[PDB]
């Protein structure tokens, strides 16, 4: 299978991870916010939780928010990219 070594930002700490280069990211956002709040508890940094409503989204460093239906690779995310893990409240 193939896979992408990426950078996830989070509450101003990198996170290494091996993701599938092929999953939709839709199926990996909210396994991955649940990897992330395990590391972020071992360093005592308080968990990423939902002000209110809306979503969680894998962006740019722009505020691009990656799309939900394509692959990392069909995005060109690719080994060593880094992306920001982000809650935007639906108001």
């Amino acid at each position: 299978p193939q896979a992408a070594v990426v950078a996830i930002m989070a509450a101003d700490v990198q996170i290494a991870v091996v993701l599938d280069a092929h999953a939709p990211i839709s199926v990996m956002i909210d396994p991955l916010l649940k990897v992330v709040n395990t590391r972020l508890r071992e360093l005592g940094v308080a968990p990423l939780e939902a002000k209110g409503r809306g979503r969680w989204m894998l962006c740019l460093v722009d505020g691009t928010p990656l799309r939900p239906n394509l692959s990392l690779t069909e995005q060109e995310v690719y080994d060593g990219d880094r992306l920001w893990l982000k809650f935007l409240e639906d108001t």
